[PDB]
């Protein structure tokens, strides 16, 4: 478990590119009263990240005081056939700590076994081969290590989009998120588990 605790949020940022917003998942969206990094991200932008905030209350009206911001992973699915995936598909293993729906993301913090000065891939493999048939849309989870050693636990946190599914012209839509990842099994064994399957997320893009 990580020294700062850290959560899925969205920040945007004004005219000279510091951060004056803070979105929490779980609340309405907050100004940044002080940003305590001293970050700077494109003028006028939002940007998914992870961040040590707290909220502040004058008993009315609250505040956001920013202790530690990150970046995090945003994967937009794509077939096996696209070309970010021409060179094979890659599933090192991971172990996902936790996995949930939240703000139009499909969010999860996985734990990795790493050494250094090798990236981390990360991107979702998708199959709508059900998508018309029950509105299943299935991800497989594909990491590339890199030949990265497998010697520290380190986290990694990604937010896959999910805007792609809804449909404005088809309101009410219920769709199944089923998602696959490669782990360790008892024995050390890379094995693709289907525990995230059954019985998958479910969610009305509305
Ligand atoms: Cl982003
Ligand atoms: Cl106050
Ligand atoms: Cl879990
Ligand atoms: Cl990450």
């Amino acid at each position: 478990y990580p020294s700062v605790k850290l959560e899925f949020v969205t920040v945007k940022a004004g005219t000279d590119g510091s951060i004056q917003t803070l979105i929490p998942d779980n609340g309405e969206a907050l100004t940044v009263s002080k940003d305590r990094t001293g970050s700077a991200i494109s003028p006028n932008t939002s940007r998914r990240v992870m961040s040590n905030y707290e909220t502040l209350s004058n008993g009315h009206t609250a505040t956001a005081v920013i202790y530690s911001l990150q970046s995090l992973v945003t994967p937009t699915p794509k077939p096996a056939d696209d070309p970010t995936y021409r060179d094979g598909l890659k599933h090192d293993p991971v172990d996902v700590v936790s996995i949930w729906l939240g703000r139009g993301y499909l969010n999860m913090i996985l734990n990795l076994k790493v050494n250094g000065g090798k990236q981390h891939v990360f991107g979702i493999v998708e199959d709508l081969s059900e998508f018309e048939t029950n509105g299943t849309v299935n991800m497989l989870l594909y990491h590339d290590a890199n030949g990265d050693e497998e010697y520290y636990n380190r986290r990694a946190y990604l937010s896959v989009p999910l805007d792609k599914y809804a449909d404005a012209e088809n309101p009410g839509q219920k769709i199944t998120i089923k998602f696959k990842y490669y782990t360790y099994d008892k024995d050390g064994t890379a094995i693709e588990s289907g525990k995230y399957c059954n019985p998958g997320f479910e969610y009305v893009p509305d």
